[PDB]
């Protein structure tokens, strides 16, 4: 049981970086060595969380020259993801990267990243982790095993609280985030491609900035970000999906609903609000419900998460499994489950959707 | 109880639901029943349980002098002819005309002009609003208990289209399309709950599972069996409809969620006892979820055993009739007007048009 050891470098050391550290703390062989972030308060809090001594830098290139690291984790703001990847690619360090979603934030960016990512050879994983939520694992297995028959429809409903406060308010601005439908919803456009095993062809969306962040001023600016939307997505093989997002529906005991409908059965999972954002002492569990057409007879069970794994994140235990998988890719004992290609599609879908909200019209996509 | 003499024009599946419901309302007497299919007159006569005059054509029924009020429950594309005829009859009879009130744009234009000059009660039989659980949702929305409303979602997961006389419901040309035939109730609910008028609509649907390649009397089966619809409104609200006609395993057939800036509310309507398993009668729920303070409240909403048993629309048909009665007597208004019917149809038609051309459609 000699744990092989991986030395992790964190580039960006804020809210999500600290979720990575709590999760790596549950995985033997996991050691944080370097942490780069140009905001001192961020380095301080992240160092407190790690709980043991680490080298800190205020710039990533220094971290890259340190020789302190076996693998990278990028958790900086969305629009910075490309620069840091270009830099990692040109470093000659050939380091594995776990880069947070969205992998980028514009069409120009995605084009560039597509060409560049081809020549880089080390594991590059886009940190879209929703698929590893245990409840959502079942849903996906069921869909893939043909237990639903031919799949026709996928609905995703997220009802949640306004965008949280982040360092320098980066998440309040379309140009830094890619828009709400890239920032928040890329996870969901990915899930669509994964579950339906198909590529989108058309997308229409209707959304607004109707409720949130109205009294928050940032050097004379208000948030330009969407806080509610419906999205319909058409696919190559005649399947269709729908996304409902509200960022002011936080009263809802269940934050996510995902239903898949095939021609033999339907399946539906309900994901609760994380314990951190919900009332104290009212922890509900996630459910999965299987509903065959014939014979009638729905079966529903709770899908529990290990008390520790659940407590380490606000994404229902997913971050832990993401890291077990990143580890295996780093060691060569497993694949990159969520590629750059995956990331680029999810972003392009979200960008199309942001475009549809602006022009009041559907938008075509290319394979 | 004053007595109302009802004429049924069309005497199939839905006509028999009206009869079971009128049977629960004192003062209610069926006198005439018109339908061009003998077997239909026979079954409907068995259901009524007492003697009635039958005709094979509606104008005969209209001249009979047997009736105080009409109920049209014929196939969708016949609704206009019968209404034109009722209007020109000089009988000045109250009409309860089944949804959809018509099936094309030409039809709706015509009916709009004609219905203006007719003076007797004309009520469109979109009854979903009277389902007790749906009553709450609407009161909550109207009382401001949700705050300013931004989103309304409606999910129907159900069984394929049933078998009907002469297969009329298998053809877009006879029905107006699935989004008119099945979904007009829902586009109406949108206007009622949001208290607003739609401005744009986009939809994506297909004929992917059910009733592929059925020919019957010149037409080919062509009806949509799954669809998503987004509707934009004048006041910056938006609604979404999800329909699957092959999701009948779902213990809950309808889900309706409203999201405002102070709270969310959501009702779940179970499959009617007729279409569900024998052992497992479940009840409808309503769940209120305020943003601040957190604390969702959920209760079941029961229906009177009798009222529920008389229909497959969760007690709504009964209340529709209590209200039609009051309009007939002059002791009450027309809750669901022609205008209401025309909007719901135009919404559904726009949506059918959107599915065809891959593009959103404006509304007036
Ligand atoms: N996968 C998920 O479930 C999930 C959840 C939340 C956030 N995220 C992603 O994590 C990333 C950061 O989100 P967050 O909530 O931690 O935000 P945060 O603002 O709390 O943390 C961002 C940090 O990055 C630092 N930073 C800024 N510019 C930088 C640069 N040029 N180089 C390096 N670091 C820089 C900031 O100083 C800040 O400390 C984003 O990509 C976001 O989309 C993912
Ligand atoms: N409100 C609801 O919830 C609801 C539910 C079901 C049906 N409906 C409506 O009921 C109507 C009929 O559907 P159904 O299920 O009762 O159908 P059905 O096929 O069981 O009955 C229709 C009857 O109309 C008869 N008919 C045909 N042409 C006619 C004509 N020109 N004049 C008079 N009768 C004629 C047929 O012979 C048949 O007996 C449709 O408008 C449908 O939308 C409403």
């Amino acid at each position: 049981e000699t744990a092989q050891t991986i030395r992790y470098g964190l580039i960006g050391a804020g809210h999500m970086a600290r979720e990575h550290v709590r999760n790596l703390a549950l995985i033997p062989g996991s050691l944080i060595t370097a942490v780069a972030d140009p905001t001192p308060s961020s380095l301080e809090e992240t160092a407190r969380e790690i709980g043991y001594d680490v080298q800190t830098f205020s710039a990533h290139k220094d971290l890259l020259a340190s020789g302190l690291v076996d693998a990278l984790v990028i958790a900086s703001p969305n629009d910075t993801h490309l620069e840091i990847l270009k830099d990692i690619f040109a470093s000659g360090t050939n380091l594995p990267v776990l880069v947070e979603k969205p992998v980028c934030t514009s069409a120009e960016q995605a084009d560039e990243l597509e060409e560049l990512a081809a020549t880089y050879t080390a594991p590059v994983w886009v940190a879209m982790e929703y698929r590893y939520m245990p409840p959502v694992q079942e849903i996906i297995q069921a869909a893939h095993s043909g237990k639903l028959g031919n799949i026709h429809m996928l609905s995703i409903v997220e009802h949640r609280f306004p965008f949280l406060h982040k360092v320098d308010a980066w998440n309040r601005f379309a140009e830094r985030t890619g828009g709400t439908l890239v920032e928040k919803c890329c996870h969901f456009f990915d899930l669509m491609r994964l579950i339906l095993q198909d590529e989108p062809t058309r997308i229409y969306a209707s959304g607004g900035h109707d409720v949130n962040h109205m009294d928050e001023v940032y050097d004379g600016l208000i948030s330009d970000m969407v806080d509610n939307a419906y999205v319909i997505v058409d696919f190559k093989g005649g399947r269709r999906a729908m996304l409902e997002l509200s960022m002011f529906a936080e009263g809802s005991k269940f934050q996510e609903r995902i239903s898949i409908v095939g021609d033999a059965a339907k399946i539906e999972t309900l994901i609760p609000v994380a314990a951190n954002h919900w009332i104290e002492g009212d922890e509900t569990e996630a459910t999965v419900e299987f509903s065959p057409r014939s014979p009638l007879g729905p079966e529903k069970h709770e899908v529990p998460v290990d008390e520790a794994v659940l407590a380490a994140g606000a994404h229902h235990g997913s971050t832990y499994y993401e890291h077990l998988g990143y580890r295996k890719a780093i060691l060569g004992e497993g694949p990159v489950d969520v590629t750059v290609a995956d990331g680029l599609q999810s972003v392009r879908m979200g960008l199309a959707a942001e475009q549809s909200i602006i022009e009041g019209r559907a938008v075509e996509l290319h394979a």
